[PDB]
């Protein structure tokens, strides 16, 4: 017996702040094994990268087929599992899937609703949808001092989106994480070092001082965003 | 400087077991347990052990050389058989003299039934090894709130800030501090109540006629408030 929940949740952390992408993967593995079961025969993963999900979802869920996707064949470097290169936006999908999971990649995404169409049909019926994002305060201190940054689905943008290209929601979250970091060039160096060129002493000198407007008790605040989901194909 | 301090605000939807709610807290602590704490730790104390709930998920995930394990009754004692590297220690634990030299003293669901929590961590101070962890899992103040709003009956729940300046007071420095509110919605009343029954937790018409002030959309709200931490004793 399932029962629909509403939640809240708030707290403090004090944790290492370079394993930010691999700690997202291990939050949406944790939901992943709430509401799936242990056992798929064949798994879909979009946008693998350097396989920080795939690494976690192997080793807790029992697939006998997995299907990996990624925009480039360099990350294949870096490893009953089938490789599928290029935009996905563009890729024939495997088919007959019991899970699409994706971490960290669909909000590259050109068109979500045509390409969760294209989840919709190549899932059997009440497939997985398994997938993490980011929403609109991702990395909100850098749009707001460089300009630069992806537009961002709300979280009610994906309930209406998930919906209409038919999908049931079981969760669909967003979380709001300050990392406060002890000067801003402290935040430039996360940046750098996880993925995420040297910039003229003009800007660097100005992004210093204008990051005077995020500074808390605890230190500079940069801001993550993600959005987590499991949904089923209705 | 590779650890930054963080804070966090969640929301969102979900569906859940109902059943599952006390094994999905020890679960949600078990992951901190996993993500803070070295794999392996020689003297672990548990308070409050129960039926084993916490236990049989730490022992899975960690490797324990001397495991010291707490109840206020005996009978939880028939939970377990053939428990390894396993010291008995029942009792009030308000009460009794603590292992020394512990790697982490770890409670699931427990330490809300405690009468004297700032004495109790004190205990945990002097008894935890140089940076031992203390971790545990407890309720808020708005936990069954409905229940304890209708019937009367209920705890009087620390909320989160009580905790971390308790923490701090007792010698802990806080690696993760945090409160989840969730309301769960039934399709009536009387579905509350078996989901109470089921998880060990005119009057009947009146208790149903009642819960109509916590009618929402989705159902009738039942209110679970866990709060989790994962602390070290200060060098
Ligand atoms: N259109 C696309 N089709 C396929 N992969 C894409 C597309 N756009 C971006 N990606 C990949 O998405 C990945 C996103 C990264 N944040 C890494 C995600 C990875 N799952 C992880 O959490 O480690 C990168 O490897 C991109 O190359
Ligand atoms: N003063 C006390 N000293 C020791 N154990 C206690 C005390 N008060 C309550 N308990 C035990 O705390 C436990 C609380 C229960 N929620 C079970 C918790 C258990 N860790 C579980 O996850 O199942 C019960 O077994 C109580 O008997």
């Amino acid at each position: 017996n399932l029962v629909a929940q509403r939640f809240a949740k708030a707290g403090q952390s004090y944790s290492k702040h370079a394993i930010v992408q691999k700690q997202i993967c291990q939050n949406l593995t944790n939901l992943l094994k709430q509401f799936c079961p242990s056992a798929m025969s064949r798994v879909f993963e979009i946008g693998c990268g350097s396989g920080n999900l795939t690494r976690l979802l192997v080793e807790s869920f029992q697939i006998e087929n997995l299907v990996l996707n990624d925009l480039y064949a360099e990350v294949q470097q870096h490893f009953h599992v089938k490789w599928l290169i290029g935009d996905v936006e563009t890729l024939e999908f495997p088919q007959q899937l019991d899970m699409i999971v994706s971490g960290s990649a669909l909000q590259w995404m050109q068109d979500l609703p045509r390409l969760l169409q294209h989840c919709y049909a190549a899932l059997n019926e009440q497939g997985w949808l398994c997938f993490s994002t980011f929403g609109p305060k991702n990395l909100i201190e850098i749009k707001e001092l460089t300009g630069q940054g992806l537009n961002y689905w709300n979280l009610e943008n994906w309930n209406s989106a998930l919906t209409q290209a038919g999908f049931e929601i079981l969760h669909l979250a967003q979380s709001e994480t300050q990392l406060y970091f002890d000067s801003p060039k402290a935040v430039l160096q996360h940046l750098k070092a996880t993925g995420v060129h040297r910039w003229t002493k003009q800007s660097l000198q100005q992004f210093y001082q204008d990051y005077d407007r995020f500074k808390h008790t605890e230190g500079y605040s940069l801001t993550y965003h993600p959005i987590y989901c499991i949904a089923r194909r209705m």
